[PDB]
């Protein structure tokens, strides 16, 4: 039944309060099987027990709060507003492999987000301030690629890769995938923001990406991670090839 | 019922004969679906019927052909040896549209084909017979990356991305994709061909784009998808990153 699964639910959540992290990891699983599976609608009342543990010590603590927040957006985005601040205060984290998981993150939950919120007609003032959110992790994310940890650097350059090809226009010979979205799906009603300053953002994180390409020290994982995501981000979207065929040589 | 899906095939079938090329389209699509979906066990009946369309004049007819015999082997693999001669003489076909077509199909065909072949006990020749049918063909796509034809050029580059990566050892480094096979999936017993052969083959494909990347009149598309196809590798087995660096450099 329903009060059967918040029963438990609740003795979890209460456990995590004094559970080691090994067992905190085990319970967060749990509770998101639950709340965001069997029995979704349990979902809103137990967000804040969840987040809480955004604070926790330990950094693997903190890493499956990452995986509830990227799931909350997959099945229940209209929750995205509510979890959107620790994602970007977690990119501020003080562990690399914290922040290499936010990241990861974060390309399924801007897209899900974007998705979301461009398709509201009228937002509220919490669609809104959510899209805000959005807006800054695409920043911090974007000052990633100059950060001294390689791996940092290796996802920035995928998330990056995704923004691009998300905020800008796909033509009728643009390379076919399944999940692919741009400017062009975003409805012509929407308001919350519009396509050439999104087109705009897409091509100047291109030129950063290009710039950074070429730069003397770049090491040999960044190298092919970052040819690898110009090369799709020119078939996905022919109208940078110019650029990108410029860059390789 | 049985008899009344196949006695409409007999129909359709014996109206290809006289149909337009358009229409010859058509009824090929309606005989696949029945007889490698619906009622799959009618296709070996009317196996012949449909291979021979493989000599028509009309390209069109000849790329649906190609469809047909790609489907055979990702539903009905045991029937491969029966069609595979198709795809290698296609691809000594005329139009260039129809080459391209084929060596796509191949992708599949000879993942499927390996798979199937390698997991036989004590194979018969048929089975051997069809190997080596297999091997031939990815001579005969290696030859095309020196094709005139540019599209013809870019699909045998991404044909070649995937038999090296098919014919090469995944490491705990291997970047991670769902439906990856390599040589440590070979069955230890299979004695059809060796690990060693395969491998030494792949390196070899995989000096050929390397070689091919720094052609100094390598189109910008060719750069692109060759460029593509090395990260991938280099992605998907990190033990070749190496060379793919330096290639980039």
């Amino acid at each position: 039944k329903t009060a059967t699964a918040r029963a438990k639910v609740v003795d979890w959540c209460n456990e995590l309060v004094i559970a080691s992290p090994s067992t905190k990891c085990e319970l967060l699983a749990k509770v998101q099987e639950t709340v965001l599976g069997s029995c979704a609608e349990l979902a809103e009342e137990f967000l804040e027990s969840v987040l809480s543990l955004a604070h926790d010590s330990n950094m693997e603590v903190r890493k499956q709060v990452v995986a509830f927040v990227e799931q909350v957006c997959k099945v229940k985005v209209e929750l995205l507003p509510h979890v959107i601040n620790v994602v970007s205060m977690l990119l501020r984290d003080n562990s690399a492999q914290v922040i290499k998981r936010v990241i990861q993150a974060c390309g399924s939950i801007y897209k899900n987000g974007l998705q979301y919120l461009c398709s509201l007609m009228e937002p509220g003032d919490s669609a809104e301030q959510a899209w805000n959110i959005l807006s800054l992790i695409k920043a911090q994310i974007l000052d990633m690629i100059d950060n001294e940890n390689d791996g940092i650097r290796t996802n920035a350059i995928k998330f990056l890769e995704g923004v691009v090809v998300l905020q800008s226009f796909a033509d009728e010979d643009s390379l076919k995938r399944d999940g692919d979205f741009s400017l062009a799906d975003v409805p012509d009603h929407c308001t919350l923001f519009r396509r050439e300053k999104l087109q705009e953002e897409g091509n100047n994180i291109l030129d950063i990406l290009l710039q950074f390409h070429g730069t003397t020290h770049i090491s040999s994982v960044n190298l092919i991670a970052c040819t690898s995501s110009l090369c799709t981000i020119a078939k996905m979207r022919p109208i940078f090839m110019g650029a990108v065929v410029e860059a390789f040589k």
